[PDB]
C-alpha cells in the first residue's frame, strides 16, 4: 500500500499538507470545502480521481502525494518547475502540464499506467527520460527546444505525438513508429522525409514551415547551393519558388548574384501521401553568404 510518510493517519488542515497555498485553494474546491483551514482526512484524500487546475499560479504539487488514486491532472498555465511529489502517483493516466518549466523529467519515471503526457511550451530541451514511458499513447511536446528525439524509438505504443515548433532536424527515431496516427512536425528543421516511409498508419501528418538553415558559402557572382531536400523515397524535392531570380538545374540552385544582395533561399514543397494520410512537406532553406 501507500508509504506511511504519504498518508496522514488523523484529520489534517488542507493549508498543511499542501504548501503552495493555489494548490491548497484548489483541494479545497475539489473536496468542497469552506476554507483550507479545514480538515481532510485521507478517505478524502483517497476520493480524488482528477484535478483541473489551470491558469491557477501553482508554483508546487508539495502534498499531492497523498492522492494515491488520482488519474487525470489537467495543470496547464501554472509555475510548476519540480514535479518530484508526482513521483509516486502510480495511477495517473493524463498529466497535462503545458506553459510551465518543468525539465526534470525522470521524476515520471515509475508512471508505468500514464498514457497521455502534455510538456508544451516548458522550454525543454531534454526528453530522455521519457524512456521509462514505453507505455505512452498521447504526447505532446509542441513548442519546446528539442533537438534529439533518439528515446522515441522506443515508445512504440503512441498513436499521437506532437514535436511541432522544436529544433528537430534528425527524424530517423520515428522510423519504427508504425501505431502512429497522428503525428505533427511542422516547425522543425526538417530537409529529409525517408524515416516517414514506414508510417502505414498515419490519418493526420503535419510537416509545414520547415526552416532549414546552411552554413554560410562565400559570396560570389555564380553562386550554386546543392538541394538536399529529400521526400519519403529519397529523392530530391523540387524548390518551389527561389528567391533573387534564381534557377535549378537539378540537382543545383544557381543563382547570378548582385553584389547587393547578401542571403538567398528558396521554398521547398512536397505532396506527400503516407497510407491515409495526405501532408504538406513545405520549407525554407536559407543560405547566408559571407565575403
Amino acid at each position: 500500500g501507500p508509504l506511511g510518510s504519504e498518508t496522514i493517519t488523523v484529520p489534517t488542515p488542507i493549508k498543511q499538507i499542501f504548501s503552495d497555498d493555489a494548490f491548497a485553494e484548489t483541494i479545497k474546491d475539489n473536496l468542497k470545502k469552506k476554507s483550507v483551514t479545514d480538515a481532510v482526512t485521507q478517505n478524502e484524500l483517497n476520493s480524488i480521481d482528477q484535478i483541473i487546475a489551470n491558469n491557477s499560479d501553482i508554483k508546487s504539487v508539495q502534498g499531492i502525494q497523498y492522492l494515491p488514486n488520482v488519474t487525470k491532472l489537467f495543470l496547464n498555465g501554472n509555475k510548476l518547475t519540480d514535479i518530484k511529489p508526482l513521483a509516486n502517483l502510480k495511477n495517473l493516466g493524463w498529466l497535462f502540464l503545458d506553459e510551465n518549466k518543468v525539465k526534470d523529467l525522470s521524476s515520471l519515471k515509475d508512471l508505468k499506467k500514464l498514457k497521455s503526457l502534455s510538456l508544451e511550451h516548458n522550454g525543454i530541451s531534454d526528453i530522455n527520460g521519457l524512456v521509462h514511458l514505453p507505455q505512452l499513447e498521447s504526447l505532446y511536446l509542441g513548442n519546446n527546444k528539442i533537438t534529439d528525439i533518439t528515446v522515441l524509438s522506443r515508445l512504440t505504443k503512441l498513436d499521437t505525438l506532437s514535436l511541432e515548433d522544436n529544433q528537430i532536424s534528425d527524424i530517423v527515431p520515428l522510423a519504427g513508429l508504425t501505431k502512429l496516427q497522428n503525428l505533427y512536425l511542422s516547425k522543425n528543421h526538417i530537409s529529409d522525409l525517408r524515416a516517414l516511409a514506414g508510417l502505414k498508419n498515419l490519418d493526420v501528418l503535419e510537416l509545414f514551415s520547415q526552416e532549414c538553415l546552411n552554413k554560410p558559402i562565400n559570396h560570389q557572382s555564380n553562386l550554386v547551393v546543392p538541394n538536399t531536400v529529400k521526400n519519403t523515397d529519397g529523392s530530391l524535392v523540387t524548390p518551389e519558388i527561389i528567391s533573387d531570380d534564381g534557377d535549378y538545374e537539378k540537382p543545383n540552385v544557381k543563382w547570378h548574384l548582385p553584389e547587393f544582395t547578401n542571403e538567398v533561399s528558396f521554398i521547398f514543397y512536397q505532396p506527400v501521401t503516407i497510407g491515409k494520410a495526405k501532408a504538406r512537406f513545405h520549407g525554407r532553406v536559407t543560405q547566408p553568404l559571407k565575403e
